[PDB]
């Protein structure tokens, strides 16, 4: 398909300061090189500078927020821009809280967006009922038009403006939800398979209720919002918050194949992916290009494999 | 829910000694304050004292047959202390063949249970059919009416009662199963799961058909012994007979996540965990993290997250 | 069953050399005596000796044409010779370029036979498609009948005659294919399930789908070529071509135990072990211990038992 790539080196979401660099590591791993190997109009719209903000203590337990909203602000405009281009947002960043910003560029060009949210967590706490204060985990949050009014005035973030509602977002492989997460999940009624619904169900039914539930009444936008850590560590080791027992590489193609085939993939984000973090360079490695493969078949790369319109014959 | 713990450090049914430590690994594991971190009410009973019994020669070819007898006799006293304070009693052990003690004390209190046996093994073998002479091999058949007739005069075992006939019991895990027990499952038409059926109809559906077999005429207590070493040993590498291409990690969280959800759980088991057989003081922690995860899910705690009674926004 | 063994310790289908000493490697692992522990007759035919070609340059991009070709044709007449003697023919070998001899030989005998190709590859490259010029990704072009006037006669496989349509073969497992052979599977409409499609119905719903589309209108010979590198390189580590996201070893059994219960299967290939290319000793027995475990379960070796006709109580 046809991409425009925007590098996102921010980390102020979280603690652990290596996810900065999932750009270049993803980037050094042929990621444009290997798009363009399939039938790929690829466009770079280069690495992001985060302007430094020096003077930013919490509000209240929420850390970093100035940074933090500020990194989302100036994505949401330069995911707008590739938008209005005609291209497929692919979003190669840092740590999650980016996704307030990818989402909201995304929503500014296409308001009818889905969203689907492949992570072992719901990052839907509030700044109130977050326990951790770091902003990765609350970017759904912000987003919600319900959650309206249970948002406080966090500095760097009067520029937000919820843009999907609870039924436009679908999460596939939870396996460590917040209690006040979980509180919202079931009063909003969102929809969810967790690693439960994975063991229960399989990956193809799970993968044909998520699209039927979001493409039910009619066609629209997708944004997939893919943190790393969704998959199981055996896979994405070098990752800040890592669960155990989750989704297999297969099942991370799985999902992901199946979104491409749809044809309507508008938003990507691919997320987490801290180089630092590998308790060896192969850990590293092995986690990079997880995260490249699930990239690839995201825009055409298919396991039975691929051929050009032509008689190969 | 409300626990009675109850640890067995014994090894006698089996070779390898270091499983008696079993119970001692997981309460440092934290155990008990993990499960007080849930909705649930925890006992601890100790760790029962199982006095020495020097002249102990083999039955045949059955070990350790006065230890192992004394063993669950002592055992099966407690587990019925345990149920008629109304509690679910919780057996952390060492070998399996306490099994004998546990569900013929659960027994007594409640003589309509019905048992799910989660394991590599069938642990049916009778005295005669048996070729390790290993008692951990062999609880089944001791507890089986059917097989009454079967079992020979084992000193030690003089106090047992058959408690449980052929259709109160599931097995699921199956990869490891000796000649003569095979005779026995097809010959009383016992209910199992190999890892074979387990992997033609998923895990969803066999936990379906597991509750619905035990369940289906009337609602019955139901005794869950669960064998670490039903799990693959990617998972729980630290037990005495290990053997590959076992239950993931999430499918043992699933099995237990849906035994509880049934509310019906009344009896427990988590055995096998032999911390002097890990290769590595990882593998040793990898075993004891997993065993202790299958312990929470069997008490409430689910993947897809838990809250309290209130409201969190 | 009634097996005729047969070593092809054969390597020149493909760069890496140590393939050629899976025959020995799979031996000194107790194959034979593992097989006879069962309800097994077994009958050493023993290893082909594959004389040496010093004079077989390349035709064009097409390696050592002339010792494959001469590799298969020795093959093709021992498997033909077991067939006859009727037995199920096991070879045990290099590089699957001897599929050709192999299918070619059995088909002599049973030309009706249906083919299950597990593997991570198609293996249908012709010579004209290939861009490697290794032999062991073109041997199914070989046999295809539909196929047959886009193969060059390549020097050494004047002896062969295509002797199986489009229809009479199912492939399990892909996860590698060449745009080339993509074209030849679409337009041939070839019964593929590739890792997706495994993914997407579970591997019972494959087998039974696959078993259904095979003996469907009548029953047949089955010819199960079984590539190790078809099964994921964290059970199959030692092997030339491996690809990440592979069959587990459990599927792996699955795949073979169905095949046992048809009670057709005819002919059987266990190809790509490599000794050599194990990072350590314990890849290498890795590899062997699983290579021997589906060959087991292919001769009746069952997860949840066996027992001999009679009564062990
Ligand atoms: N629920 C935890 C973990 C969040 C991780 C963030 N992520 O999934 O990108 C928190 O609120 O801090
Ligand atoms: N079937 C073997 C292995 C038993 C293992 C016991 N277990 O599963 O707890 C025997 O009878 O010795
Ligand atoms: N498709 C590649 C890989 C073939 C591997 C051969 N195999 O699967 O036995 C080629 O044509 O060289
Ligand atoms: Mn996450
Ligand atoms: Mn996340
Ligand atoms: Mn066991
Ligand atoms: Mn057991
Ligand atoms: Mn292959
Ligand atoms: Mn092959």
């Amino acid at each position: 398909r046809t991409i425009g790539i925007i590098g996102a080196p921010f980390s102020k979401g979280q603690p652990r300061g290596g996810v900065e660099e999932g750009p270049t590591v993803l980037r050094k791993a042929g990621l444009l090189e290997k798009l363009k190997e399939q039938e790929c109009d690829v466009k770079d719209y280069g690495d992001l500078p985060f302007a430094d903000i020096p003077n930013d203590s919490p509000f209240q337990i929420v850390k970093n927020p100035r940074s933090v909203g500020k990194a989302s602000e100036q994505l949401a405009g330069k995911v707008a821009e590739v938008k209005k281009n005609g291209r497929i947002s692919l979003v190669l960043g840092g740590d999650h809280s980016l996704a307030i910003g990818s989402i909201s560029g995304h929503a500014r060009v296409h308001p009818d967006l889905g969203v689907i949210w492949v992570d072992a967590h719901t990052d839907i706490n509030t700044p109130l009922t977050t326990t951790s204060g770091n902003l990765h985990g609350q970017p759904v949050s912000f987003l919600l038009k319900e959650l309206k009014g249970k948002i406080p005035d966090v500095p760097g973030f009067s520029w937000v403006t919820p843009c999907i509602s609870a039924k436009d977002i679908v999460y596939i492989g939870l396996r460590d939800v917040d209690p006040g997460e979980h509180y919202i999940l079931k009063t909003l009624g969102i929809k969810y398979f967790s690693m439960t619904e994975v063991d229960r169900l399989g990956i193809g039914k799970v993968m044909e209720e998520t699209l039927s539930y979001l493409l039910g009444r009619k066609k629209r936008p997708i944004h997939l919002s893919f943190d790393v850590d969704g998959l199981d560590p055996s896979f994405t080791p070098a990752t800040g918050t890592p669960v155990v027992g989750g989704l297999t590489y297969r099942e991370g193609l799985y999902i992901t194949e199946e979104i491409y085939k749809t044809g309507l993939l508008s938003g990507l984000d691919i997320m987490e992916v801290n180089p630092s973090l590998g308790k060896t360079p192969e850990e590293v490695t092995r986690t990079v290009n997880t995260a490249v493969a699930i990239t690839l078949a995201c825009f055409g790369l298919a396991r039975e494999g691929n051929h050009k319109p032509i008689d190969y014959l």
